[PDB]
This record gives C-alpha cells, sequence and structure tokens, in this order.
C-alpha cells in the first residue's frame, strides 16, 4: 502492500533544494532523492551531509520538496524535527549548516 503516506515536518532553504536540483541536474536526474543521515562532524558542526539516492528505505519519512523527493531516517528524523537545514554552495560542492529555532 500500500501507499506510504507520511508528511515529515521540515523546512529547507531554496539553496539546499537548489543543491539537490543542481547535483541531480549534473547527473541528468529529474527525480533526486535527498536522504538525511547523521554524520559525525566536529568543531565545524554536527551537520549531516546530503546526497542523491534512487531507492527507498523500509519506512523512511518521505517528504516531498520543491519538485524533488526527500527522505529521513528514523534516527535522524528526531534530529531534524521541523528543523531547518541551510546547505551552502561553494567550491566543488558546499557546506552543511543547520539551524534550530
Amino acid at each position: 502492500m500500500q501507499e506510504q503516506a507520511q508528511q515529515f515536518i521540515f523546512k529547507v532553504t531554496d539553496k539546499a533544494v537548489e543543491e539537490i536540483k543542481k547535483v541531480a541536474q549534473e547527473n541528468n536526474i529529474e527525480n533526486p532523492i535527498l536522504r538525511i543521515r547523521v554524520v559525525p562532524g566536529g568543531c565545524s558542526g554536527f551537520q549531516y551531509a546530503m546526497g542523491f539516492d534512487d531507492t527507498v528505505e523500509e519506512g523512511d519519512h518521505v517528504f516531498e520538496y520543491d519538485g524533488v523527493k526527500v527522505v529521513i531516517d528514523p534516527f535522524s528524523m528526531p534530529y531534524v524535527n521541523g528543523a531547518e537545514l541551510d546547505y551552502v554552495v561553494d567550491f566543488m560542492g558546499g557546506g552543511f549548516t543547520i539551524r534550530n529555532p
């Protein structure tokens, strides 16, 4: 089986989405899947990096974006509860920034 209805509360900037759209655009993808995964950073910041996937997890918070698919693990879900992830764009990629109100 059946449809997996689920709307995860999250707010991502336009840059982040643009990063996925661009990343995918550079891959020739029209359906980039943004997955959330906690990554051990450091002084820089404990911000999780993003990536482009195609498959889906056995129950991931699939959140529709600005014309893009996104998902978040069950462990990372509570790590971005209605949180905001501002992805920077620079060099051959960018950075990872997250803000919590």
